[PDB]
């Protein structure tokens, strides 16, 4: 039906940065050669996507955000062997395509296909799909998930489990496996140990789940906003800690708590502040401190190099250190063998239409995952 | 003979900072309980002792330098029970209390009773062993190898083969253990892989001999000292560059001979700059870096998170990661059945009397590794 047309549709489009997403007809052209178009059945609102409207993060303008979500596959183009229509799929932010130094390494995750370090706002091929009263509107992240319909490259989309619940595993796009796994795979939490995580959002309950699954003996959960306290120690925090209850720095807090600094630390905010002091907590000399937030475009932090030569190890990761394509539809296996939970991210469903409110909702800080059902 | 009483001999004094050293008499105080005093035989001029002279590294003056050693136990005190008189020793400049945290942890060796972090040049009870002009001088590190004898506190002693060349193995008091412990132990050099060392002195050259035996592919020496480099060549560089001869950044140099990054870096020098850089050259999704070298007094350097956020990993470490009791000897063992040179970072052998020409061949980057013999 309509397979090889032009589908005419609603998408969020942000035109200009700190202004709200103006829902839009735009019209979704077919997918190329190698690419494949999904209709999209729910998506998840993070914090990156914000990120985009306050300027923090820079790609080009006017685009269609959203970059979480979970769909079905329409059509697809000539050349694509992975899925075919009436698949269920999660479009991947970092995609695999199997061919580049990174994606042959066992451990990198971060293609060199990626649109992050270099946004273009386009397809592969340097082109884009979607077009709004005759002007052209950029992708994100290859993704772009605010649409009822999307084109996206085959490197980046993986079929998941025909039964699996679209409005809950798409959490699994970005907020659930970046957290998951930055525990779990990047800095390979130990058992018995004291893990502390700065900002407590969906991606850092997702931290503190994978610490908990880590069998972290302590797990210090650290932000400004209390009402997050409940949902964390849910989750599996042992503690939860706010800056502002204190006279003295959180790293003297944190080191005193844990006798000497901790064993593992994340910084799940996005400042460059927070990130040096998530670094001071741990253990100077066995010491890891993972990022995981994003930060303002183009800062430049200042550090102490004495931190790291007593013996500390300071690292970062996109979406969890998982080679996307791989891990996905595992992860998403994991999920309907019920071996985590997704349910306590998710504080809010809105209607697609209703983006504005999920996004107010997140920056007053009354939710933690807010998904958007079409 | 010498045994509980006070021994007059000669050392070098630094009362101030950025003046030479000054042969004089000193009196040695007797070992008091688990303390031991050592007649010294050969200490290496390494440059964190030049540090001190220049005010890079704080420590309490005036000072007793030196950390790089080998000598003979001349007397024990009370409760001594890991040496004995006549016994070959290593002064370790990294303790090993065996009891702290860290003492205990699988992975770290920065003992918490170092005299590093917080530098106060006594004995672990708050003493000086040294006399000078009447008056009480620091020790250093715990060490103060630049003296004909010196006493230190039993955690920061290891007992050597007694058939070791002390001429000789002094090099695995600093600056062997430390070049080759970074590849082999801290960073884990992979077989196959691509190394960049960023400065090519004695402990340098041992990155690259460590780098050589974890059996990387390709092993980059990057000096501004063209001089230096058929000596890295000779320990197992495959190239050496000189930022100098380039119209580009290194950084660009280093990324497109290594076609998008090298695996390892290591920061040998002690520059803010050099550090960011090294980082910098290492692919973006799983390169690792490790500063070696000790940065100035209170500098923070400045970097953009985004370069951790990829996927890059960055740490320090102190001795070459090693948990310096457990690992002296063993180190000395090994050398003695040849599985590694010493010779080649030897360039001079000057007598003690001799140490401010010793320091002016490493300011004019005439010697690599000078030895001083008493
Ligand atoms: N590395 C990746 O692949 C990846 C993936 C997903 C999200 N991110 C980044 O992770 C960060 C968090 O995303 P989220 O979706 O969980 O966000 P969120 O907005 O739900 O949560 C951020 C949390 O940090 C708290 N916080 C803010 N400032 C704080 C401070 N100064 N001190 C202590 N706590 C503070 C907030 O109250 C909030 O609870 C964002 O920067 C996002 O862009 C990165
Ligand atoms: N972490 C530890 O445990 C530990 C142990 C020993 C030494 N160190 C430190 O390691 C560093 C090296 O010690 P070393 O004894 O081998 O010193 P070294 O003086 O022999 O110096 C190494 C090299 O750095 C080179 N260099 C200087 N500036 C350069 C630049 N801008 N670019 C490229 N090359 C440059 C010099 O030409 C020299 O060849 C020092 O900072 C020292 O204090 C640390
Ligand atoms: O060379 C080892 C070394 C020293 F001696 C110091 F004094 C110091 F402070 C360091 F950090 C070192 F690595
Ligand atoms: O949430 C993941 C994420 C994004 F969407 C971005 F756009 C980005 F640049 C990141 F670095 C992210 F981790
Ligand atoms: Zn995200
Ligand atoms: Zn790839
Ligand atoms: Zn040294
Ligand atoms: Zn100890």
């Amino acid at each position: 039906s309509t397979a090889g047309k032009v589908i005419k549709c609603k998408a969020a489009v942000l035109w200009e940065e700190k202004k709200p997403f103006s829902i839009e007809e735009v019209e979704v052209a077919p997918p190329k050669a190698h690419e494949v178009r999904i209709k999209m059945v729910a998506t998840g609102i993070c914090r990156s996507d914000d990120h985009v409207v306050s300027g923090t993060l820079v790609t080009p303008l006017p685009v269609i955000a959203g970059h979480e979500a979970a769909g079905i596959v329409e059509s697809i183009g000539e050349g694509v062997t992975t899925v075919r229509p009436g698949d269920k799929v999660i479009p991947l932010f970092t995609p695999q395509c199997g061919k580049c130094r990174v994606c042959k390494h066992p451990e990198g995750n971060f293609c060199l296909k990626n649109d992050l370090s270099m946004p273009r706002g386009t397809m592969q091929d340097g082109t884009s799909r979607f077009t709004c009263r005759g002007k052209p509107i950029h992708h994100f992240l290859g993704t772009s998930t605010f649409s009822q319909y999307t084109v996206v490259d085959e490197i980046s989309v993986a079929k998941i489990d025909a039964a699996s619940p679209l409005e809950k595993v798409c959490l699994i796009g970005c907020g659930f496996s970046t957290g998951y796994g930055s525990a779990v795979k990047v800095a390979k939490v130990t058992q018995g140990s004291t893990c502390a995580v700065f900002g407590l959002g969906g991606v850092g309950l997702s931290v503190i789940m994978g610490c908990k699954a880590a069998g972290a003996a302590r797990i210090i959960g650290v932000d400004i906003n209390k009402d997050k306290f409940a949902k964390a120690k849910e989750v599996g925090a042992t503690e939860c800690v706010n800056p502002q209850d204190y006279k003295k720095p959180i790293q003297e807090v944190l080191t005193e708590m844990s006798n000497g600094g901790v064993d593992f630390s994340f910084e799940v905010i996005g400042r460059l502040d927070t990130m040096v002091t998530a670094l001071s907590c741990c253990q100077e000399a066995y010491g890891v401190s993972v990022i995981v937030g994003v930060p303002p475009d183009s800062q430049n932090l200042s550090m102490n190099p004495m931190l790291l030569l007593s013996g500390r190890t300071w690292k970062g990761a996109i979406f969890g250190g998982f080679k996307s394509k791989d891990s996905v539809p595992k992860l998403v296996a994991d999920f309907m063998a019920k071996k985590f939970a997704l349910d306590p991210l998710i504080t809010h469903v809105l209607p697609f239409e209703k983006i504005n409110e999920g996004f107010d909702l997140l920056r007053s800080g009354e939710s933690i995952r807010t998904i958007l059902t079409f």
